[PDB]
């Protein structure tokens, strides 16, 4: 019943994120010289390494809003994806597979701790 606890559990979640080959088109924001339309087509760029800043400047208040800047990751890629069999595309729904596999307990837990701080 630790409300706190998420914060950690997703810091060590990203290391993790960060350690997985699948991770390398979304460490660090997308380079505009090598897709040079990307921002006609995404509107909010995401990517880990602002998703580890944002956590650890003390700006994220809950698990839930990380997991939305996590899954804005992967809508990213796959709207930007010239096809569903695209390399980059591929290695997202892997990695999303593995960031939601990891973070339905963390999600769950915290949820559970401020029910019981509520209770
Ligand atoms: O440039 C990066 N990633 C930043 C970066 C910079 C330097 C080194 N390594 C990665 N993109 C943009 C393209 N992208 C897609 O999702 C798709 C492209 C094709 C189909 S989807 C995400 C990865």
């Amino acid at each position: 019943y630790d409300i706190q606890a998420w914060k950690k559990q997703c810091e060590e979640l990203l290391n993790l994120i960060f350690q997985c080959e699948d991770s390398e088109p979304f460490r660090q924001p997308v380079d505009l010289l090598e897709y040079p339309d990307y921002r006609d087509i995404i509107d909010t760029p995401m990517d880990f390494a602002t998703v580890r800043e944002t956590l650890e400047a003390g700006n994220y208040e809950s698990p839930m809003e990380l997991c939305k800047d996590v899954r804005l990751i992967f809508s990213n890629s796959k709207a930007y994806t010239p096809s569903k069999r695209s390399r980059i595309y591929s290695m997202s729904l892997r990695l999303s597979a593995f960031f939601e596999e990891h973070i339905s307990s963390v999600l769950s837990d915290y949820k559970s701790a401020l029910r019981f701080h509520k209770r």
